[PDB]
């Protein structure tokens, strides 16, 4: 198969698990990949950064991830993301040394790289991934496309912006693709992802329908929870100050999101059309459907939904981030990609080595 | 058998990085209160209970590994999980306890009394008891007010004497009668402000690491403790509102002496800090962190102590403890803070012995 066409394997080593993707593709007259297709996909648990960094454990792990794969003898890119970013460099190294050692003990995979990518790298790949699926990279874009990734541990935002010397180089990326020259602002906020974020608001009664950990009760009210969360976004990470002045000067024509927001907006408790939403509505539906409901009655109506308990918080969190953080209007359309299309950022690795 | 002439209990601390079994002997005084409490077995394992698969085969393996080699059998057991389990929703917790309840009923050597996730406030109560037990300040009619601060991994606790107050929630107050004396306490836990969860919000702050430390975003550490302190204070006060809740109370109910346990013991007794008499001041802690870690060259510093795996955080932690105690609790920077040394192995579980219901 990978004799007539190019293939690569990309491993997303995320906090909850590692996901192998194998892609085929051809290459157009600009030396850019086209007709990119995923031909093998496999996830295992737990996350790489949570296991013991010795040869016996990593061999098991990698063997479990790769042993059943039907395509051998291709290049492999090992990219770990937020979960490894929480470890200090010296813990990390222990993992990469064993990894380097495992790959040298065999010849079916050709390791090209193994590293922890930054959130700014991840944000670049998010952008490419989404635009590739929209088919807006080939054409000379008259419309500005912004991408927001609501991840477990970090959140990413990315949008067109011409080079700006007042602003750090780690926040900017120049690339040339399908013969076009592109300049993008990229920012990642480590610690503002929804898993990590949630840990500062578990005993906030505004954010739940609900037995809290301190034994108090839920008494949900979405606008209150928005303000709690907004404290973290803006008093701590200073999202407003870094992002709003840049969007005002470089406005975006269309917003896309990926990550958890796709899963929330397409659940049974929410109703949106055309795979898009607005903030005022998201916040409203959360407030009426979750925040002001009786937990007993709403849990009874959907046992076996293990995420429904958080939908008051996440509603309020998305609104805080997008509206009070990034400064977007509450009535602005935000498109979200549907879970079933399985778009993820790893496809951007294919486009940008 | 040892536990035939004396009373014994097992207390399992199931924290976020591991679970730790403690078996205690003790005798009982004429007030029905335990005395001469001694740890006769101690064992830890990893990882934390809340990170494993909640099914029989995994828990069986976990519990067996924890309990198999213990030389004392046939005693009551208390299984108390702390912050790590509090991060999970109830419905995930339950699965753990069902498999646990099941495991204990398939054998007869341990007599399970209780298995639950305790609240921060329960934990705070046991922190206070442990320390005062070790100080021997419970028996005697205390003229002096002792406060305790616990700097844990996922939460922080504070506790100190305060008479009942109907304007303040019930969950934050505790009445206890012990060695025949009546004691009223204020207890509070700040879930998310422990040093592990806190640090996750500051990893890309250059002010909080040694010069040239490699931050995850690829920028460089450029250390400055006062700045790092202000960044952390924002989380203490704008998010958790520690100042609002705790300074008005300490003003109207002052503490004569402060004790801390947890991570501050490990920082303050490391090679890079110098404190006498197992006590410190916040002004000196911050100053030593600033000079001995924040404004140092990372590559040389890390050369000097390779194999110290915590050093890289000492700028941040110095600043964080100062933020908490001074800008959060409102303590004076020059006030003496006593810390229990690591080598005494004092922990909170000894409080369980002293308080059952
Ligand atoms: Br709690
Ligand atoms: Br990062
Ligand atoms: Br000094």
């Amino acid at each position: 198969p990978c004799e007539k066409h190019s293939c690569i394997a990309v491993i997303d080593a995320g906090s909850t698990g590692s996901r192998l993707h194998i892609y085929s593709y051809d290459t157009d007259d600009t030396n850019t990949p086209i007709h990119i297709e995923e031909i093998w996909n496999k996830k295992i648990k737990p996350g790489f950064a949570s296991i013991q960094p010795n040869s016996v454990t990593i061999d098991a792990y990698l063997t479990m991830l790769l042993a059943d794969a039907p395509i051998h003898n291709i290049p492999v890119y090992f990219y770990a993301t937020a979960g490894m970013r929480l470890l200090p460099q010296s813990q990390q190294k222990k993992y990469y040394d064993e990894l380097d050692y495992w790959f040298r003990q065999q010849s079916q995979w050709q390791l090209v790289e193994a590293k922890t990518i930054t959130g700014n790298d991840e944000a670049l790949f998010d952008w490419l991934a989404v635009n590739y699926k929209l088919d807006t990279l080939k054409s000379v874009q008259n419309k500005s496309v912004g991408v927001m990734d609501m991840g477990g541990a970090s959140v990413q935002i990315v949008f067109p912006m011409p080079k700006n010397a007042e602003i750090s180089k780690h926040n900017q990326v120049e690339l040339n693709i399908y013969g076009q020259n592109i300049n993008l602002y990229v920012h990642s906020f480590l610690g503002l992802g929804q898993t990590e974020m949630s840990h500062q608001f578990l005993n906030s009664p505004s954010c739940f329908a609900y037995p809290l950990p301190d034994g108090e009760s839920g008494q949900g009210n979405a606008p209150s929870c928005k303000e709690e969360v907004t404290s973290l976004m803006n008093s701590v990470h200073k999202v407003n100050q870094q992002i709003q002045p840049l969007l005002a000067l470089n406005p975006v024509n269309e917003w896309y999101s990926i990550g958890g927001i796709s899963n929330l907006a397409s659940s049974q408790l929410f109703h949106f059309e055309n795979s898009e939403l607005t903030n005022q509505s998201l916040l409203q539906q959360g407030d009426n459907q979750i925040c002001h409901q009786q937990w007993d009655i709403l849990n009874g109506q959907y046992p076996d939904d293990e995420y429904l308990y958080q939908y008051c918080l996440l509603s309020s969190y998305y609104y805080a981030l997008m509206v009070d953080g990034y400064g977007i209007n509450p009535n602005q359309t935000i498109h979200y990609i549907p879970p079933e299309q399985n778009l993820d950022w790893t496809i951007g690795v294919v486009l940008h080595r």
